[PDB]
C-alpha cells in the first residue's frame, strides 16, 4: 500500500527539448527552467491545462479518498481544493500578483526560509515527511509536486509520485535546469493527448503512471451486442501479445493515431485479397481522417519521413509537367518505375518514350480536356485550368460547393502510365479560413498514405497562402484501403511506438501566386520522430 | 415504486397485424396457441442472452433496495398457454428461475422443478423470498395485459417484427405518456424480415483515468460556446435515449452535427445554411434498405432517374411526360440562360449523370442526338472489371467531367461511386460534393442504395454496404423546424427492396421490377413553412 496512491501525490511539468542525424527518445523533452525561470515566455495553453489539472476537484470522488487515507491511518469547512507544493524558487519564479495560486492550497519547502518570511498564506515545510504529515491532517482532493528540478528528483527518488502529467512543448530554448530521465521500468506513458500550437509552438499533454512491476443501462448495453461474432477466434492471424504497447494507452488522442488506429483496423478486421501485383493485401472500404493544419503539420512521428522528394512532386504537378526526367534530374525517383520502356509497353504505350508518363496529375490540373500529345509539347490555353479556376473561386465565390481540383480524366486513364490514386480535392471557406477533403481510390497504408497526408497538407497551406486564408482542416477519405502482407511486421512494430509533438511547416510568406513556390520555401521546423523502418 | 423496486420487466416480439403508422402498428403476438411467424431465430437468440445474463458484483445493490424496503439466476414469468406453447426439449428454460401464471394446475400435476402462483400478487412475496438479478414477464397476451394495468412493469424489452402476420392475441396498446423508449438497437434481417430491438422505460411526472478524460477537456468549447442557437428543450426525445444504434441515427446525429456545431454561412441563393464538411454514414444492404423511417419518402421518380441515367438521356422532357420533376428548375429558359446557356434546348440539360455514364468524353450536340458507341461507356466498363477483376481498385463511375461542367445544367451533386468486392459482396461509396441534409441526402441515399443493388444483381454479387461520404453537408437555416420535428421521431425498422431477379442487364430494368416491402414511417413532413 504505496504512500502516494493514499495521498494522491501526482507531478505536474512542461518540458521543452534543449541544445544537444539525431537520435530521439523520450529523454529528448526534459528541460525546465533557465536562470531561475521558465525558459519560454508565455505558452498559454500549457497553462491553460496547468490551472485545470491543479484546480480541478470532484466532490463525489472526495468520500472514497477521505475513507481511504483514514483507513491507512488507522482512524473543519468542506470548500474542496487541491494541494500544489513549490520548491522555493518554483515559488520565488511566480509574480507577486498570482501568489498564492488562486483555489489552491499552496505548500512550499525551504531550509532558508521560515513561515515568518512570508505574508501569503501558504504551508511551509523543512522536508518531505513534512508534506506526509499536513496531507494526513488536511481535507484535499488531489496534491500536484509543482517541481523546481530539485523538488521533482526528490520526490521520484522516493516513489512519492503516482503519476506525471507531462507537457511535451516542441521547441528547444536555453536550459540551466532539467527534469530527470524518467526510468521506464519505473513509469509507462498511458495516454497522449491532441496536438496544439500555442505562442508560435506545438505540444501535447502526456500521462505517466507508476509501473505495478441508474446502472440499469450499463446491461442494456451487454443485451444491445448480443450478436457480435468476435469471441476472438482472431478474425485475421495478428495476436494481441505484439500491440502491447499500442493496446495498454487508455487515451489515444494524438491525431497520429487516426492514421495507426486504421492499421489496426485493417490487421484485425481486413479482408483477404490479391490484388494486381500477386503481393496480397489486407483491405477496408472507406475512411475519413481529419487533421487540424492550424495546429501542427502531420508528418508522421512514429517514422521517419523525408519531404524533399514529395515537395518537389508537388511544384511538378503545379507546372503541369508529366516529364519524368524532370524529377530523376532533382534524384526524386517517385515516378521512374512508371516510365520504364517495360512498365510503358505492359500499359500498351508501346508509342510513348520512356519517363514520359501521359495525361497525369499536373497535366489534369492545368489543361484538363486537352489532346495530350507528349510530355515536351506547349498545352498554354488549352483545357480548363482547373488549378487556376479553384483558386479564382475561393478569392471571389469562397461559399461555392463547386470548388474541385479532378486528377480522374476517363478518357484519358488508358494514356496514363497509371490512373490516378488521388481523384479529387473539394475546397470550404469559413471566416477566412481553407479546408480540403481529399478523396484517393487506393491507399498503400504502410507506404504511399503517410507522404498522401503530407502532399495535400504541404498542398492545402499553399492554396490558403495563395488565397490570403488561413489553412483549417485538411481531410482525407481513404477508399480502398490496403495493408501489404510483407508490411505487417514493420507495422506492428510501428504500431507500439508512441507518437512525439507533430512538427510546424513554414511557407516563405512572399509568394502570392500557386505558380511562385520553389523547395526552398518549405520548412519543417522541430520534426521529433523515431527511427526509419523499412517497410518489407 | 413496486415496478422500479422489484426489477420487473416485460420482454415480447410484436408483429404487424393484417395508411398511418405509430408503434401500435406492432401489436401481434401470437395465432392458434403458437407465434404468429415460423423461425424468427436472431430474436430467439436476444430473449437467451438477456433473459439468462446476471451481473456479479450489482445484485448486492439489490439485497439492498428490494430487502431495504421491508450460481445467481434470472427470475422467468409465463402463463399456461406461454408455458405450453413451448415444446417438451426446452423446459423448465435452462439457467433461470422458472415461474407461472395459474388459478387452477398446481405443483404435483406439472413436470420439472418450476414455481407456481395463482394471484398476481402471489408474485410480489414469492420474489421477496428469492435471490434473483432481474424479474422477467415472457407473457402471452393475457399475462402482459394485467401486468401493464397494475402499473407492475419497469422497462419493456420490445422486438419490432417488421413483416404482416395472422395474429389473434395482440400486446396492449403501449400508453404514450406512461412509457417511453429509451433505447434502439441495429436493424437486422433474420428469417427474410427486418426487426430491430427496442427498450420502452417508465416515465416519472481504476477511476483517475476518468479524471484523465476532463484533463484532455480543458480545451474543449463550453455552454455559451457549444456554438449554434438551437435550443436542449426541444429535442428532449432524441436527447433522453442512451443507445441510439439503428442505422437512420447516422443521417440524424449528423443534422444534430450541423444545427449544434455548424457555421452560419450564406450561400449562392442568398438564402441561409448551417454547413460542415466531410461526414462518411455506412449503411448495411445486407440487413435493410436505408430508406429514412422519421418521415415519409416516396421512390418512383427518383428510381426512373436511375433509369433515366443508364440509358444515357440528357432529355428533361423524358422525365416531365412521367411527371418527375426533379431536374424541371434547371431546365428552364431562365435557369439555361442565367448558366450562360443561351443555345440549349428548354430541358436539355447538357452532358450530365447519364451522358458522363455512357459517353464520357464524346463533344456533346442535343438532347435528340445518337451517341451508340461514342465516349467511354464507364457503366459498361465498371461492370465489367467487377465481374473479370473484382479486386481492382479502379472500378470507379465517374460524373465529374471537368471539360463538359460548363456546358451542364449544373454540376453533379453526386461526384463518382467507387466499387470494392469481397467474397462475393459488393460495397459502394458515394462521395457528394454538396449535401442538403433535409430534402436531398435522404433521397441521395435510397438513388445510390438501389443502384448498388442493380449492380450487383447483373454481377451476380450480393450487395454489402452502401457507404455515403458528404463533402459541404448543409441544413438549410428554414428547414431548422422541420428537422427539430424530425430528430424527435423514433426511427421505425427499415423496409426491404426487391429486384425483379430475372434483370441480369444493368440496362433492362423497368419501373416495376422494383418493390419496396413493410415501408413502416413517421408522417409526412414539408421540410419548409
Ligand atoms: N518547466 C516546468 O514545468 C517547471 C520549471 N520550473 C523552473 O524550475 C527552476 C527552479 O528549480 P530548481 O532550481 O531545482 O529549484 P526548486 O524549485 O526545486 O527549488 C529548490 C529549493 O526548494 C527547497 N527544497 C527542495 N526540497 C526541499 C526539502 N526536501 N526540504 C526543504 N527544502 C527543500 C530548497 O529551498 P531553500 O534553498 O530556501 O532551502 C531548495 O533550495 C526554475 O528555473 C523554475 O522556473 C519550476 C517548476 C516547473
Ligand atoms: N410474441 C411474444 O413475444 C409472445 C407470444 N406468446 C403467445 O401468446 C399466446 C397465448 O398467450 P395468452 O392468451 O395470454 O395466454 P398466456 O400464456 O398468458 O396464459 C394464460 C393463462 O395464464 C393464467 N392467468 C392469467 N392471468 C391470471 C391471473 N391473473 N391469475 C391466475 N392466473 C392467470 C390463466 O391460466 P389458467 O388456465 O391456468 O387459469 C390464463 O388462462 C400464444 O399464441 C403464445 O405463443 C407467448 C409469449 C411471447
Ligand atoms: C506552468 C508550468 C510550466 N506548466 C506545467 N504544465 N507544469 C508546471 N509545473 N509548471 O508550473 C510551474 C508553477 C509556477 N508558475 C510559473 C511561472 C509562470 C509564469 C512566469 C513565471 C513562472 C506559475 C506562475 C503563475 C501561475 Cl498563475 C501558476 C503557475
Ligand atoms: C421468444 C419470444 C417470442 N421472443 C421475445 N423477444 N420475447 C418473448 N417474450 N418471447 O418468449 C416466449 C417464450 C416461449 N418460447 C417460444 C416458442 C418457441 C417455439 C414455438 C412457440 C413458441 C421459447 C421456446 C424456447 C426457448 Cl429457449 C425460449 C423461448
Ligand atoms: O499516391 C499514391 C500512389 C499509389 N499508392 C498505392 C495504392 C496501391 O497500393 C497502388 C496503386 O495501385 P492501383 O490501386 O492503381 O492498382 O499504389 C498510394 O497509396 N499512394
Ligand atoms: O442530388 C442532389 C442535388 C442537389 N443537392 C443540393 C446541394 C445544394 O443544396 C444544392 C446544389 O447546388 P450547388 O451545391 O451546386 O450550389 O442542392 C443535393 O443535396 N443532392
Amino acid at each position: 500500500e504505496q504512500v502516494c496512491d493514499v495521498f494522491d501525490i501526482y507531478a505536474i511539468c512542461a518540458c521543452c527539448k534543449v541544445e544537444s542525424n539525431e537520435v530521439f527518445n523520450n529523454y529528448t523533452f526534459r528541460g525546465l527552467g533557465n536562470k531561475g525561470v521558465l525558459p519560454w515566455k508565455c505558452i498559454s495553453l500549457d497553462m491553460k491545462y496547468f490551472r485545470a489539472v491543479t484546480t480541478y476537484v470532484n466532490e463525489s470522488k472526495y468520500e472514497k479518498l477521505k475513507y481511504k487515507r483514514c483507513k491507512y491511518l488507522n482512524k473543519n469547512s468542506k470548500k474542496l481544493q487541491n494541494v500544489v507544493v513549490m520548491g522555493r524558487t518554483n515559488w520565488e519564479s511566480i509574480p507577486k500578483k498570482f501568489k498564492p495560486l488562486s483555489n489552491r492550497i499552496n505548500v512550499i519547502l525551504s531550509r532558508t526560509l521560515k513561515k515568518e518570511d512570508f505574508d501569503e498564506d501558504v504551508y511551509i515545510i523543512n522536508k518531505v515527511e513534512d508534506l506526509i504529515v499536513l496531507l494526513g491532517k488536511l481535507n484535499y482532493y488531489k496534491c500536484f509536486i509543482l517541481g523546481g528540478s530539485v523538488v521533482y528528483q526528490e520526490f521520484l527518488e522516493k516513489k512519492l509520485i503516482k503519476k506525471i502529467y507531462f507537457t511535451r512543448i516542441n521547441s528547444t530554448y536555453e536550459c540551466d535546469v532539467f527534469f530527470p530521465e524518467i526510468n521506464e521500468n519505473e513509469y509507462q506513458i498511458i495516454s497522449v493527448s491532441d496536438v496544439y500550437t500555442s505562442n508560435n509552438t506545438t505540444l501535447d499533454f502526456i500521462i505517466y503512471k507508476k509501473t505495478n512491476n441508474d446502472d440499469e443501462e450499463e446491461d442494456d448495453f451487454v443485451y444491445f451486442n448480443f450478436n457480435k461474432e468476435k469471441e476472438e477466434k482472431n478474425k485475421n492471424s495478428i495476436h494481441p501479445n505484439d500491440f502491447q504497447i499500442y493496446n495498454s494507452l487508455k487515451y489515444k488522442y494524438h491525431p497520429e493515431y487516426q492514421y495507426l488506429n486504421i492499421i489496426y483496423d485493417i490487421m484485425m478486421n481486413g479482408n483477404k485479397q490479391s490484388d494486381r501485383t500477386g503481393v496480397g493485401v489486407l483491405s477496408k472500404f472507406g475512411y475519413i481522417m481529419k487533421f487540424d493544419l492550424s495546429q501542427y503539420f502531420p508528418l508522421l512521428t512514429t517514422k521517419k519521413l523525408f519531404l524533399r522528394g514529395i515537395i518537389e512532386e508537388l511544384l511538378w504537378f503545379i507546372r503541369g509537367e508529366t516529364n519524368g526526367n524532370t524529377l530523376l534530374n532533382k534524384n526524386v525517383r517517385i515516378w521512374e518505375a512508371n516510365g520504364t520502356r517495360e512498365f510503358l509497353d505492359n500499359r500498351k504505350l508501346f508509342h510513348r518514350e520512356v519517363n514520359d508518363l501521359g495525361p497525369i496529375y499536373g497535366f489534369q490540373w492545368r489543361h484538363f480536356g486537352a489532346e495530350y500529345t507528349n510530355m515536351y509539347d506547349n498545352y498554354e490555353n488549352k483545357g480548363v485550368d482547373q488549378l487556376k479556376n479553384i483558386i479564382n473561386l475561393i478569392k471571389n465565390d469562397p461559399t461555392s460547393r463547386r470548388i474541385l481540383l479532378c486528377a480522374w480524366n476517363v478518357k484519358d486513364l488508358d494514356q496514363m502510365a497509371l490512373p490516378p490514386c488521388h481523384i479529387l480535392c473539394q475546397f470550404y471557406v469559413f471566416d477566412g479560413k481553407l479546408s480540403c477533403i481529399m478523396y484517393q481510390r487506393s491507399c498503400d497504408l504502410g507506404l504511399g498514405v503517410p507522404f498522401n497526408i503530407a502532399s495535400y497538407s504541404i498542398f492545402t497551406h499553399m492554396i490558403a497562402q495563395v488565397c490570403n486564408l488561413q489553412p483549417a482542416q485538411f481531410i482525407h477519405v481513404l477508399g480502398n484501403a490496403h495493408v501489404y502482407n510483407n508490411h505487417i511486421d514493420s507495422l506492428k512494430i510501428q504500431l507500439n511506438r508512441i507518437p512525439y509533438p507533430f512538427p510546424t511547416l513554414k511557407l516563405n510568406p512572399d509568394i502570392k501566386n500557386i505558380e511562385d513556390f520553389t523547395i526552398s520555401d518549405f520548412t519543417i521546423q522541430n520534426y521529433v520522430h523515431h527511427e526509419k523502418i523499412s517497410m518489407d
